[PDB]
């Protein structure tokens, strides 16, 4: 069963990327199982909806009062040393907000860290239905 952590906002870096106070160390997240696009692409650089995408995850995590964070089953770093998590304001998922909003595409997947796929899927299939942002 995966539970809910409690970190402290430090800053928001861009639509996928977090830094936090995590059990006291400043630590960098990267959100599990979305693409948002960049404003800090590696070749491209700032893409469509970049800076907005930027912007919901900024907001969302800043007016919060409480953040935490949700890792998965499967690897909790990836290669640049960033946490694979979900991560939730005030008990709503970052994650899915992003994806409902047409701001996020749902990643390649990589078992074992997929447990809320299917959920952020539906998610993905409605903002595609209502043609929001992204699918617009």
């Amino acid at each position: 069963k995966l539970h809910k952590e409690p970190a402290t906002l430090i800053k928001a870096i861009d639509g996928d990327t977090i830094k936090v106070m995590y059990k006291g160390q400043p630590m960098t997240f990267r959100l599990l199982l979305v693409d948002t696009p960049e404003t800090k692409h590696p070749k491209k650089g700032v893409e469509k909806y970049g800076p907005e995408a930027s912007a919901f995850t900024k907001k969302m995590v800043e007016n919060a009062k409480k953040v935490e964070v949700e890792f998965d089953k499967g690897q909790r770093t990836d290669k640049y040393g960033r946490g694979l998590a979900y991560v939730y304001a005030d008990g709503k998922m970052v994650n899915e907000a992003l994806v409902r909003q047409g701001l996020a595409k749902v990643a390649y997947v990589y078992k074992p860290n997929n447990t809320h796929e299917q959920h952020l899927r539906k998610s993905e299939a409605q903002a595609k239905k209502e043609k929001l942002n992204i699918w617009s």
